[PDB]
């Protein structure tokens, strides 16, 4: 494609557990109320710690004060400037609809794959949640619409990330690997069928606490 | 444990897909002559490029002449020469008794875990097979007793670097992360149970074609 440096990218930023996992078992809408159910809390605290260690997040976020002001959190200031709209599955949608504060952290146009029929969820803060029946195609092609000059970012979980990778649509894999096992959970590379995605290493950050691995479409 | 710097340090030194798999379906003995069986044969290459361009390997596994010499080769020089024993699977044994050379690219005892009752297997250049038939925990006793003040090599597989994970005997895991996905095959990360192994991130060298992680036991 000639022209692609100028069309919005596809990409996939995400926290992976060494061995390859989201989230770990039993995070789910059953236990969602009670992290010490198979120490799924503790699991997915030391997943995300190195992001909510980030000024620009705990500022953005409204965690706190503090935090770390280095190559990665101008890294993670760029992941959120860089985007124009959101796609996401249902269960992720769910986990939020309960955890994420009513100003939701997108501000974004949000499209949310799922089987459900319902009407837009609009919250303060400039996002609106689209709930979209017709596959991860007509999701993009309504986020590429509304995105304009800015990228896609296809926020999980896992069961999105790999129909994307299976349709050929993601551009930029961005993973930050954690030096955690979960020993179970969602595995994003899982259910991928042959022509499988191909990339090569763009860019390495490493870091104390997560190794962060750029990955471009070849 | 107060000695542990003057004991014998038990590592895993592999190439993993970026899917977290070691080996590509069809990588068995009855398609080890028909590299093409599910494009296995191009797959692991991929897979062992990296190791295979060095000059300090090409030079001692005899490949040919000249190959790469920085910091990745003077890695690789230092993985060869700290290995005083070898611990490896039967699979991986079967494999390597028809490609590897006469001359074995051990250079040390290797203890081959195994449910086969058989003799050793004296290889040219010092490599000896031990076939031992009562668990990871003996063959690891053996390994020691071999080493002497070098460190102990887990060399493979998936299957036999999986129980050593779980009974807590790995000090350090060191994986080249491969930018290919080979979408099936022997996942390094599968069968682990709670207590679940604990690992810091220690070093990342990072090369074009190879991501090269170092985690030490916490
Ligand atoms: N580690 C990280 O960086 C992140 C982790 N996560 C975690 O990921 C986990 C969720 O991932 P996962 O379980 O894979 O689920 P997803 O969030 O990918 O949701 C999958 C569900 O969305 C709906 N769906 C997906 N595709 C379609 C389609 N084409 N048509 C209709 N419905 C569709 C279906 O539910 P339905 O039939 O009910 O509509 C499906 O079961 C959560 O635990 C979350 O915390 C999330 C983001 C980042
Ligand atoms: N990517 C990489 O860096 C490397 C990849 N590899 C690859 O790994 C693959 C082999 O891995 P995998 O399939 O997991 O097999 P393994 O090499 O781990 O061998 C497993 C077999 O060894 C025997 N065995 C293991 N543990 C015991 C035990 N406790 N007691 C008795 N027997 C035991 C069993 O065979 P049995 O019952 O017949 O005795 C078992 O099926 C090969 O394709 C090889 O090329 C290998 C090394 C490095
Ligand atoms: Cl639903
Ligand atoms: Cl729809």
């Amino acid at each position: 494609n000639l022209y692609f440096q100028g069309m919005s990218k596809v990409f996939v930023n995400i926290s992976l557990s060494l061995d390859g996992f989201m989230a770990p078992e039993g995070m789910d809408m059953a236990h969602f109320s009670d992290p010490t159910y198979k120490n799924w809390g503790a699991k997915w605290g030391a997943l995300m710690a190195w992001a909510l260690s980030q000024q620009y997040l705990r500022e953005k976020l409204k965690l706190g004060t503090g935090g770390e002001t280095g190559p990665v959190n101008d890294m993670v200031r760029h992941t959120f400037e860089r985007t124009g709209a959101h796609i996401m599955g249902k269960r992720m949608f769910e986990g939020g609809e309960r955890g994420w504060p009513e100003e939701a952290p997108f501000h974004t146009p949000v499209y949310v794959l799922t089987h459900e029929r319902r009407n837009p969820w609009v919250r303060p803060g400039g996002t609106t949640f689209y709930f979209v029946n017709d596959g991860p195609e007509q999701a993009l092609a309504l986020a590429r619409e509304a995105a304009g000059e800015r990228d896609i970012r296809i926020s999980g979980g896992a069961n999105v990330i790999q129909q994307y990778l299976n349709l050929g649509l993601v551009d930029e894999l961005e993973i930050a690997l954690i030096p955690v096992i979960f020993g179970g959970g969602r595995r994003l590379f899982e259910n991928l069928h042959e022509p499988l995605p191909q990339f090569r290493i763009d860019r390495v950050l490493a870091s104390p606490t997560a190794t962060h691995l750029r990955y471009v479409r070849l």
